[PDB]
């Protein structure tokens, strides 16, 4: 019944048979993105119309197209052809991760880089990484991949642990050439594994940890109903997934009494990016767009029982499609749990006499996805006192290079001749606000510092403003660790007993933001990197902070494009865009395998109740 | 046998022996300190002296004593007289707590402004609150706490509710005399209960939450000997607790292989301050030191097991003296255990088929304090990985005041009628710090931005800066959230294979440090307060980064007296300080009892070990 249940694997068969009967799904056309759109506002018409979009690429050459199907009635809504020189290339399809190695093991100038190592062409690997838009003309509007190499030893060898330097080639991936190939000189390709599985590196496995047994006698607290719909301690909400953003959150409320109260009408991760601080030309084109350019969804992986998630698990098998517009279930892909969160409230009173303990507890859910060398989980918290709270969770293998011979300002040395170039780890979170409804706007929210003087004689006040943007063009906003800067996101319209707007204030992290030089081509793409924080007013057609066609786009689409119009932000249906990241200097505890580091942000009530929330939780 | 063992019952009776005999200990005095001294540098002889620092106070008006005991040899070693005027005033005793109460209560000037509000003075409670140092030539040398009231209507009524406005009372302890009485106003004393504990306000419990069962069915996996030495999963250290401090972490070292690899030679929690930001004179005055004025470890909660700790818990109860030096155990005072803490490291390798997970785990110690108002959990945490971490949990119930007729900027509304002052609640960390040995050095890390241009084309460089600290003088630090400040402790003399100097990495929370204006009384005597980290030549008497006497002390001691010596702190026996704090705006949901908030800190290997240090942990 719900509009946002998760997409059925007759629904994705369906799709397949209206875009082949429309002529639009021959043998050399691929599904690149498939995705159920969400309702449009004001659904209050009971109209159930599931619609889907599609990104459609052609591998002889023809150009690709963008499709709206209706399910419900079976019909083609809108097909535009797309000019990609203009507008964007479509993401990297999974089938293309095998053809750049394969292009160039038949590439006599490949070969010849490779002899000069004596390096056997079979056991090289070629990483295929988005190609970004530079200085070459020849590229507009075809479709690049470039390839760095990495040698294995054996079929089971971490590959990683043998970068070979100096040499990078660039491949026309519809056309099956190879445009350039770049050797600047050899490099020792470094010796030692990285074969975290092989005793001879892990020495002798510890046999000091006992078991954690961690159990829910009588199940879990929440119900799962309709396959997607949450219902925890208060909280509701309805978990859906794309095969780009990953988990998506919908409909976030809380029963405040008899009262649903909205609070967050759509979350996501809705774009992320990783830069590498290298100059080398070897790698100084890189940054890879995890989320818009190979779409983290598609790789989510099969979460196993006490391994991955530990307890009582309920767990989601998502529906995607794959690249003919077969569906394809992954199975175990969302884990969903609840965890003990330690003390909640104490307090023992020396008058009253009272002693008093509540412990505290969290909603867990979690996915994990894998694109090449790095492996991330995404984690939404849910916590009995009305936090929300977001968590990446950055592990997998640091991107390798030489280690140059004196040393280098951009890399650091892991093993002898062996280097991992500092970069970053940036994501943009999608917050379509609903405090209460959809009448929000946001503050800014800083400490002020005051002097010694009259009406502070002892000079010891401080106190706090409060800045309301009321247009875009004043809503791109920064950090100010330094004076407590947070931001609050208010319903002027909706009053709490004591006459204040409701609101929810967002904590962040104040990680640093993007490095790289202003003028550069990645400050240009993924210029929602460069600010903390951006509010739009609410469009249909704005989605992710980079635009719809991220690959080999040659800049500024997206929210400097959104935040031109200027529009009414004071009161009205507006959206959070919060940038947070990771700053990564690699250190020899990174390798040959990286334990978890993490970023994220939260957002706490801010008189959105009329006292705490959580007076009702039980003495346990 | 070892020397950081836990004062037991026996020894306290023996100082107590000793006090007596040497004519220390007669009706008139009270014990207001007791601790345990450490070893002095350089213990190798294994000559075991157990000392003992004790404050005596008089409660006839003689000079207090500072005096160290040798329980090994029956001895005092020494015996100073304190002139309090010139070092500060002993600690807040918890006798004096109801004195202050008691002197009010038949003061013909507090009787009058009690009259003139209709509130019967059996059912007015008095806060006994430190005075700190301000204008009044008179308090100069005398022990003064200063009063405000607050109304109980019943025996188990929350008197927090209930301010008593516009009234304060200056109380000379010791001669028992009412210095002053201040009335500037009659303010309406709020009239809504908070009492969470009824079930008028708490409404009908929830029936929703399952339980949660953690269990360890074959016992934990670290081992306790000696009483209080801890072995956990390559970790080992000493759980020390002293009245002042709680809980203190000793020898915190790592078994790397065959060694064990020091780390930290002392941890603590060496002060924390809450600053008032109120204007008002009724409460510009108030800023308490938890732990040097009250001493936090003194009023150590008994922890509940289910309630207070979850999970199979290893207890210590530390045992402190009284006032009249007898032994008192705190039962249950220290909890113990290890918690299950997600996803260590995953990757799944697209060449290699190789599929890796291990999870994480923490062992925990804690403890949880009340003082008044206010609830403290002590967290620290030590992590598979060789992360070390402290956190804060503050909770219990805001200091309350009236809310004015028409708003304030310094106060937030709670409830009709009642305010909460705007605060900080800021700690400071002492590290004594000894990375691979005494040895040791730190230098602070930042991000370096690059320019586009020659060498680096595209723009996308990056790297970092390290500046050593060398003097005490230059020691003095601030955070730099946008630059991604942090600080590195090595050991130059100890290299690891790649040949660069060991290391940890201590990474901040960034928060706001102290915000009064830097001529104000409190800034003085709470310098350490005003800078995120200090670092500092080790010596045995440099214990308190506000001295040893912080009650009614006129500033300047601790920190910026210790550094004013200028050493050599470049490759030295040095300690890391601190600073780490919560800016607290109160909201609605923090009443009428408060959800916990934290804050904390980390710190990382970097270049610690010679890649990472849990390739040995299996699969589960
Ligand atoms: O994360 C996307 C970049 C990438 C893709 C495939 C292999 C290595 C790196
Ligand atoms: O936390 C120390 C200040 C204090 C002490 C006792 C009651 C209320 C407040
Ligand atoms: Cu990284
Ligand atoms: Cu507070
Ligand atoms: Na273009
Ligand atoms: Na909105
Ligand atoms: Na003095
Ligand atoms: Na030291």
């Amino acid at each position: 019944a719900s509009p946002f249940r998760l997409a059925s694997a007759g629904e994705i068969s369906e799709v397949q048979g209206i875009l082949r009967t429309a002529g639009l799904l021959g043998p050399e056309k691929r599904i690149a993105y498939l995705g159920v759109l969400d309702p449009a506002r004001g659904a209050g018409s009971e109209a159930e119309d599931r619609r889907f979009r599609v990104f459609i690429h052609d591998v002889s050459g023809a150009r690709p197209q963008e499709v709206t199907v209706s399910v419900t009635n079976g019909t083609v809504i809108s097909a535009v052809e797309l000019d990609t020189a203009a507008t964007g290339e479509l993401p990297v399809l999974e089938e293309e991760f095998e053809v750049v190695e394969q292009l160039l093991a038949t590439d006599e100038r490949w070969l010849k880089a490779l002899a000069a190592r004596n390096l056997d062409v079979s056991k090289v690997r070629v990483a295929p990484l988005s190609a970004g838009v530079f200085e070459y003309a020849e590229e507009r509007g075809r479709r690049i991949l470039r390839g760095l190499a990495f040698v294995q030893d054996f079929p089971e060898d971490s590959a990683w642990a043998h970068p070979v330097d100096g040499l990078v080639a660039y491949v026309d991936v519809v056309s099956k050439e190879v445009t350039r190939v770049i050797d600047t000189g050899v490099f020792p390709v470094p010796a030692e594994h990285g074969n975290y599985t092989d005793p001879e590196l892990t020495g002798p496995l510890r046999t000091t940890q006992k078991p954690i047994s961690i159990t829910q006698p009588e199940g879990p607290s929440f119900t799962v109903t309709g396959g997607n719909h949450i219902e925890w301690e208060k909280w509701s909400l309805d978990v859906g997934f794309d095969v780009r953003e990953g988990v998506v959150l919908h409909n976030i409320a809380f029963r405040d009494g008899d009262r649903l109260r909205p609070i967050i009408n759509r979350a996501s991760i809705a774009e992320m990016v990783v830069p590498y601080g290298d100059p080398s030309p070897i790698r100084s084109w890189q940054n890879y767009f995890d989320t818009g350019e190979y779409l983290v969804g598609q790789y989510a992986n099969s979460l196993e029982l006490g391994c991955d998630c530990l307890g009582d698990i309920t767990y989601l098998s998502p529906v995607i499609s794959d690249a003919f517009g077969n569906p394809r279930e992954i199975r175990n892909g969302i884990c969903m749990h609840e965890e003990d969160w330690g003390i909640l409230a104490k307090h023992s009173d020396l008058w009253s006499g009272i002693n008093y303990t509540r412990r505290n507890r969290r909603m867990v859910i979690s996915f994990f996805t894998t694109i090449g060398n790095y492996d991330y989980g995404f984690y939404w918290y849910l916590y009995l006192d009305g936090t929300i709270e977001f968590e990446a969770k950055a592990t997998g293998v640091v991107f390798t290079s030489a280690f140059p011979e004196g040393g280098s300002d951009n890399i650091s040395q892991l093993a002898p001749g062996l280097g991992a170039p500092f970069h970053q780890h940036i994501f943009s979170a999608r917050l379509d606000m609903a405090i209460d409804g959809f009448t929000n706007r946001v503050e800014e929210e800083d400490v002020v510092r005051q002097t010694m003087g009259p009406g502070n004689e002892r000079g010891n006040a401080f106190s706090r403003k409060r800045t309301v943007l009321t247009r875009e063009s004043e809503a791109v906003r920064e950090a100010d660790a330094r004076t407590g800067r947070t931001w609050i996101i208010s319903n002027p319209e909706s009053k709490n007993r004591l006459n204040e707007p409701v609101g929810y204030k967002l904590h962040a992290h104040n990680q640093p933001t993007l490095l790289a030089d202003p003028g550069s081509s990645i400050a240009r793409r993924a210029a929602f990197a460069t600010k903390d924080l951006w509010v739009t007013r609410y469009a249909d057609d704005e989605r992710y902070p980079t635009g719809d066609f991220v690959n080999q786009h040659s800049g500024g689409a997206g929210l400097p494009s959104y935040i031109a119009q200027d529009r009414d932000i004071d009161g009205q249906d507006i959206v959070v865009w919060h940038t947070f990241g990771l700053t990564h200097f690699p250190r020899v505890e990174d390798w040959p395998i990286m334990p978890v580091d993490t970023v994220g942000f939260k957002l706490r009530p801010e008189g959105f109740f009329d006292r705490s929330p959580v007076l009702d939780v039980p003495a346990n």
